[PDB]
């Protein structure tokens, strides 16, 4: 007879997790070792409390100001953000036991092990436990999923400083009265925009621009939305000195001296590779520290694969965990390969940024000819009704062919209309294909089609005889 | 050489402006007669006005209550409906201009007449003009898009009471103190909700329950969230007398006496057929006065075609338009037919009811084998940060093929998601297939893949280990 694989899981985000209840449908044995608080990072201090505390955030922001002003009164509400943390923290306990805690305990097919695992060799770990001492575990497969950490600059007198990642800010029990955030990351961003609603004074010092390495009509869209809100956005702007006298932040920047009660630095993330002796085990890392991995997540070392945000892997909970479902595939003898040609990506600000396949930009480097057609939102119909006409959708399609290859959107409820785009991508149609589909008249969506007519219609046309 | 096609169009709503138009585009003269106001019910009485008055219903509605009140103060906002009046006028206007007006006229091929139209024969028209008179009008070719208006069931003193239809109802300058609701149709529900939201002490008389004729679960869920704001939903009631007395209305019911200050009649509508001679052209209309066509929106009589609420179509303007079109393209020699297999719907209330494709029972009755899952909110992740889990996602399948058929789904959002359901549909995908598609987490449109997942994965899996 045949013993079960031994399957070595590294972390317990939802990497770890989808690989590890995967194995187990597939008959291997897994030992499961995470250092910290079970979950990882989207579930504790990631995407669920942040998107909580945003929702909070847009409550208290159309409490103050909305397009209906005129006939609806408006009045600044009062905030206890000792209540709105309590709310946020009881749901991300609640998903933790219900998603993660509840299903790795109670399988005897399932070792959780409390402790910081590195390789010892390419076939067995060296765990040093939270409560002392070390234990060994031998695999025959493995997967690392440890995820990534909040990236600190070397600023001077930043280190030392009383600096929030973005964990300290979603765990704060207190809105400041003026925010001071390093970075133009999407992070930085949600988090920034979500401060100042709940009624913080923010100020974002960004490198470059917003949305840099996105297509620039996006990063101008978000700009013009922050500023008209009240948040000072400062471009090409870096502090070149960072210190903290008389209970409040000093910024020294090329736009002058700024001072906060609180600085979030939120610049982007690094892979948790460095206490992994990667080495010892033949597991080659990039030049950003991330594991090389194929479209298997297969990495150097044949025994030994790869996921989530510790990898060169777009760093978002689905495709970690749709990466994390395939490693263990492979690793119990299947054949599987993780598909991101129509993988969806959504900001959480307001309005919504979105984005699926290709820009133009990215097309052109790849050798793709293509045309574009950019629809402000005061051609949807939905827009005109709400009042709120910033932003914008964009269509990308390759020249000859006319089939949609990308898609990118500013706009309240993007992140929604976003799917139909990725579904048109993934099943190959062309705009016109696109546009002749029927689309619910005054929602967002019909943004899609109103944007696909365009490539042979008039604006003018649009909503009335663009058919 | 040829003469142009003469083409006469009766109307000027969403399906007369796009066969106008085509039809210019196609080479063909013509002469469009409208007897009332340009733009028809959509842009004037209908969809636009109706959807503005929602969404200023939500802000009050937010500024009232939410989910976050525990943390962020909320207070009862003072409505001034004759300036919100004023707005949602002011956009109608502009809309009627820009998307109907400005572009019927200016334009040497089209004439616009002001007055009521009726068949002489099956080649021409005989006008009451607005100006007193007449014009006979001949043409080649006539599409008849007359449109719909709201019924007024025989109720004993509702005929001489000033009761309103959905129109005064949009045009109320006032939001009155008590409202009165006969009917269940959607418009009935949106107006319900909306001037609740606004103010309103909302009674609905529906004589059965709320979508009687869709799945059972979508009314109930609309009922429950009507009852939790505030709104009487008198089921199984119906007013056998209506009565003015004393500046309120006063309705004998089978739950006995209820008094409003005002009474908004919904119950549905009725094709404007009656008025138009059809005889005179051997037009056949069905037992309720709507014109009977094929696919090709033909009548009868093979030069007269009819499109929109005047017709057995659905009574949406994206229907009507595309119907107007594919007419057009048929009155000038084309071969042109609607497809309605992926027609999405949308109700506006708060959670929004949006459909698409089969519901069981009407699989059931086209002799579909089918099978279904039932997804609540509670299991959606952005319902959950959000901390409102009103509603459901349910799927359609094709036993067998697993080919998904029909979502029906209610939600926040829902008439985002649905088009994601509609594209899946409309290529024929299979619930394995979407399911197996990257969504963006924390979106409403991700409740269509966990929904999915659960016809070979338990609800327990969702979002952890369900791939
Ligand atoms: C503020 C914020 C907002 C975000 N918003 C979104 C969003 O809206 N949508 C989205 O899709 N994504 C979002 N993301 C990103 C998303 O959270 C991550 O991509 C995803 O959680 C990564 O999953 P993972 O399994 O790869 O890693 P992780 O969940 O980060 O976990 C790795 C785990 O391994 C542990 N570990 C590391 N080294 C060791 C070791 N040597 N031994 C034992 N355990 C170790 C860690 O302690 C950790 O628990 C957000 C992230 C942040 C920080
Ligand atoms: C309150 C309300 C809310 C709605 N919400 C939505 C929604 O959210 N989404 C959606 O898609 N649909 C919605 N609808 C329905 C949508 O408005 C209609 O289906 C669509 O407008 C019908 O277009 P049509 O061109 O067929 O007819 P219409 O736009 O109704 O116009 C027919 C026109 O012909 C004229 N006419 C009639 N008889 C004659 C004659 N003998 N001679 C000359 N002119 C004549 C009329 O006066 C009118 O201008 C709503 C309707 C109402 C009333």
């Amino acid at each position: 007879m045949e013993p079960p694989v031994q399957v070595a899981v590294i972390g317990s985000g939802g990497a770890a997790m989808a690989a590890a209840l995967k194995a187990v449908e597939q008959g291997a044995q897994v030992t499961l070792i995470e250092r910290g608080t079970i979950g990882g990072t989207c579930v504790n201090v990631g995407c669920v409390p942040s998107k909580i505390m945003i929702r909070a955030a847009h409550i208290a922001h159309l409490r103050r100001e909305s397009p209906f002003d005129g006939g609806i009164a408006a009045t600044v509400p009062t905030i206890d953000r000792s209540k709105l943390l309590a709310q946020q923290q009881a749901r991300v306990d609640e998903l933790r036991h219900a998603k993660y805690e509840g299903i790795l305990g109670g399988n005897p097919a399932i070792t959780v092990v409390h402790g910081e695992a590195r390789f010892k060799d390419d076939q067995s770990l060296t765990v040093r436990l939270n409560e002392g001492g070390e234990r060994v575990v031998m695999f025959d497969r493995c997967l690392v999923a440890t995820g990534a950490s909040p990236a600190v600059p070397p600023i001077p007198g930043l280190k030392e400083s009383p600096y929030w990642t973005s964990t300290e800010a979603l765990a704060s029990d207190t809105i400041p009265e003026r925010l001071a955030v390093i970075g133009s990351s999407v992070v930085a961003l949600e988090l920034a925009q979500a401060f100042a609603r709940l009624g913080s004074k923010v100020t974002v010092l960004a490198r470059n621009t917003l949305f840099f390495r996105e297509d620039p009509a996006i990063g101008e869209a978000v700009t013009a939305a922050f500023r008209a809100e009240g948040i000072e956005v400062l471009e090409h702007t870096q502090a070149s000195q960072v210190a903290h006298m008389d209970g409040e932040f000093v910024l020294t920047t090329t736009h002058g001296e700024l001072r906060a009660d609180k600085l979030l630095v939120a610049t982007g993330r690094t892979p948790n590779t460095r206490s992994l002796a990667l080495d010892a085990a033949g597991v080659t890392v990039n030049a950003q520290g991330a594991i090389v991995i194929d479209q298997g997540m297969r990495t150097s070392n044949p025994n030994i694969y790869a996921a989530g945000d510790c990898t060169d892997q777009p760093q978002f909970v689905y495709v970690a965990a749709a990466a994390g479902t395939r490693a263990a595939i492979n690793m119990t003898g299947g054949d599987a390969a993780l598909d991101l040609t129509a993988m969806p990506a959504v900001v959480f600000t307001d309005p919504q940024v979105a984005t699926v396949g290709y820009s133009e930009a990215e097309a052109h480097h790849d050798g793709i000819e293509t045309d574009s057609r950019t629809l402000t939102l005061d051609n949807v119909p939905r827009a005109l009704a709400n009042f709120d006409t910033r932003g914008f959708i964009k269509l990308v399609i390759e020249e000859g062919s006319h089939r949609l290859i990308g898609v990118q959107a500013v706009a309240p409820e993007a992140g929604e209309l976003i799917q139909t785009a990725a579904l048109a991508i993934r099943n190959r149609m062309t705009v016109q294909e696109l546009a002749d589909q029927l689309f619910p008249y005054l929602t967002m969506v019909e943004g899609l089609k109103l944007a696909a007519q365009t490539f042979n219609k008039d604006v003018k046309q649009l909503s009335c005889c663009a058919g």
